């Protein structure tokens, strides 16, 4: 006899079989088997197929339990109250701690509103990623967590959810920047977007821009604003204060960014308000 007791190996979610990075605390036995089904629509668990096949037959709505406050041709976002929705936002953070170094105790949802973003095609609603932010930030960040799942990632989609999540803030007029620390793939993915920022507004609206100006425009901090200066080297003085400014490199960086034909998130779009 030998009693085989296995890790988590892979999780089954759709079409898709994911090999998670890290432990992740699901409340499941662990047995000979190593694999468990993930429902992609309710985030629920199963040991069995037969029990996901059981519940899956059932009634359920086809995409997240929230609001849907931003829909284009592409992308929705749903706003969840974590309190509100507390075993869908658990699902997601088990789901989420698989791909991660670190998360906050996975029970506890309350305190965090989830903006969950879905792809839409002929076959309806597919989550692809989300952000987590807390209702109440003492230092004001804008993401608590931000996760594109593996089967969806290097597509863009982080960077939406980036995007979206300044969106949020300049509704506020608030600036905010993400909780740190921050892993190596999430730094480099805002090190991007806080890039090709300050490179569209460039090229878009001024060929210099005061740092408070910048602020104003993108709810960035004036930390990240600077950081990000720096590194393109396009931080200058000029009329009295500290400015960007549009210069060769930056305007190839703009054409070579375009020539991606990326999607991007429409501000119109954005039906929300503050809970003021
Ligand atoms: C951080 C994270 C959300 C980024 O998500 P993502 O959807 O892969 O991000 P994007 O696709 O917008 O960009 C990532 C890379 O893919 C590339 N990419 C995007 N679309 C592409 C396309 N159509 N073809 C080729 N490459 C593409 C980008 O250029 C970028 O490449 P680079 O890193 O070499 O510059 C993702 O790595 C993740 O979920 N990680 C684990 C969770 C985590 O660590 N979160 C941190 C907060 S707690």
């Amino acid at each position: 006899e030998v009693a085989r007791v296995r890790n988590l190996n892979r999780i089954i979610m759709g079409k898709y079989e994911i090999e998670p990075w890290y432990f992740s605390p699901y409340p499941i036995e662990l047995t000979d088997e190593d694999f468990i089904y993930i429902d992609d629509f309710t985030l629920q668990y199963f040991g069995s197929k037969k029990q996901y096949e059981r519940y899956r037959k059932k009634c359920t709505l086809r995409h997240p339990p929230g609001n849907e406050i931003y829909r284009d041709d592409y992308v929705s976002f749903f706003e969840i109250d974590g309190r509100k929705q507390r075993t869908w936002c658990r699902n997601l953070c088990l789901l989420s701690k698989l791909f991660l170094d670190h998360k906050t105790l996975y029970y506890d949802v309350d305190p965090f509103l989830f903006y969950c973003m879905t792809r839409r095609d002929e076959l309806g609603h597919h989550l692809v990623g989300y952000f987590s932010k807390e209702k109440e930030s003492a230092d004001g960040y804008n993401v608590a967590c931000i996760l594109t799942l593996p089967q969806y990632q290097r597509m863009g989609y982080g960077k939406l959810l980036i995007e979206f999540s300044y969106e949020l803030s300049k509704k506020e007029n608030k600036v905010g920047s993400p909780q740190k620390p921050l892993s190596d793939l999430g730094l480099l993915s805002y090190r991007a977007y806080w890039s090709d920022t300050l490179i569209t507004l460039l090229v878009e609206h001024q060929k210099e821009i005061t740092i408070d100006e910048i602020s104003s425009m993108t709810s960035m901090t004036t930390t990240d604003i600077l950081h990000t200066a720096k590194t393109l080297n396009i931080l200058r003085y000029y009329k009295g204060q500290h400015i960007i400014f549009l210069n060769e490199d930056i305007l190839d960086r703009y054409n070579r960014l375009k020539a991606k034909k990326r999607r991007t998130i429409d501000p119109n779009r954005l039906i929300w308000k503050p809970p003021v």
